[PDB]
């Protein structure tokens, strides 16, 4: 009976990043690949290992991305893509940084876009002192359907009101104003 000794696996492999601001390494250097996996249980078993993102002094990063795409606009699947951007103040890293990045890392393994998952490349927290993120990197940020679509059942996810917007930027212009708000 497989349901017994049968890991449940994920529809993609995933890998975990962590990055820490090191001023006597080259940012490519400081980047740095904690774990892949590609089951439920070897999630629960990485992300119990490690520390909450409130947890990080600021200038550091957690990163999950599908396996094959690095964390950074340079990639080929990055470079004409962007994001859905969650803004913290201060107070929010107490309140919502972890339960927000939380949801945000089954979002992705869970696949909960539908279609439009496949344009999900992972998503990133940026523990900052004047503020953490959490964004959603997709794939195209020209994908008008899919990225609102994302953008949509993301917000929901996390329970923003709906008051609340978030704002989709392409990295392209990050790199140099938002190009959807949800």
């Amino acid at each position: 009976n497989p349901e017994h000794y049968i890991k449940h696996p994920l529809q993609n492999r995933w890998a975990l990043w962590f990055f820490k601001n090191d001023k006597s390494k080259t940012w490519q250097a400081n980047l740095r690949l904690i774990s892949k996996f590609d089951t439920v249980e070897d999630f629960w078993a990485l992300y119990n290992h490690i520390q909450l993102s409130s947890n990080l002094m600021p200038g550091c990063d957690y990163s999950l991305f599908k396996d094959g795409i690095e964390p950074m606009w340079e990639d080929e699947k990055n470079k004409r893509g962007g994001r859905w951007l969650i803004t913290l103040n201060k107070q929010q890293r107490r309140s919502d940084l972890d339960r927000f990045w939380l949801e945000t890392l089954l979002c992705l393994i869970g696949e909960s876009f539908d279609d439009y998952s496949d344009d999900v490349c992972g998503a990133v927290v940026n523990v900052r002192a004047k503020g953490d993120k959490i964004a959603i990197w997709t794939t195209e940020c020209e994908n008008r359907d899919a990225v609102t679509h994302i953008g949509r059942v993301y917000k929901e996810r996390l329970g923003l009101p709906p008051k609340i917007v978030i704002g989709y930027q392409s990295h392209a212009d990050t790199a140099t104003k938002n190009r959807f708000v949800v």
